[PDB]
């Protein structure tokens, strides 16, 4: 297990235009493309993204570059977050993808913004942090895949990806 499949499993793989839990026009593995009701809008920002007329389909290979590159987004933003980089540098291996599978889903300032579980995951208080994590709109909403984030960052092994 590592950070592509987690991800994978998380956010399945679609190669049309699909509507994400929030509504909003995604592609891929989890790739948004816009938070705007309009499908041109979304179709306008697939071509732009993939550099060819679309019509809103892609190939698996596109798909998987579209990953690549959302995963070493998400890793740059962490390490470039002042509130973010020290609870990164401070984990071990594990729940490094834990939190990148975080920002991810929800960006940078999401994440940045849950204060208290980050002090608790730098003070490896994990069943604390756990606790924490949970009292979040994140968790009420998608919950199985909150769940098994949560257990990753409680248990520092993939059991949950298992
Ligand atoms: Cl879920
Ligand atoms: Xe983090
Ligand atoms: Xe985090
Ligand atoms: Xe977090």
């Amino acid at each position: 297990m590592n950070i592509f499949e987690m991800l994978r499993i998380d956010e399945g793989l679609r190669l049309k235009i699909y509507k994400d839990t929030e509504g909003y026009y995604t592609i891929g593995i989890g790739h948004l493309l816009t938070k705007s009701p309009s499908l041109n809008a979304a179709k306008s920002e697939l071509d732009k993204a993939i550099g060819r007329n679309t019509n809103g389909v892609i190939t698996k290979d596109e798909a998987e570059k579209l990953f690549n590159q959302d995963v070493d987004a998400a890793v740059r933003g962490i390490l470039r977050n002042a509130k973010l980089k020290p609870v990164y540098d401070s984990l071990d291996a594990v729940r490094r993808a834990a939190a990148i599978n975080m920002v991810f889903q929800m960006g940078e300032t999401g994440v940045a913004g849950f204060t208290n579980s980050l002090r608790m995951l730098q003070q490896k208080r994990w069943d604390e942090a756990a606790v924490n994590l949970a009292k979040s709109r994140w968790y009420n909403q998608t919950p199985n895949r909150a769940k098994r984030v949560i257990t990753t960052f409680r248990t520092g092994t993939w059991d949950a990806y298992k």
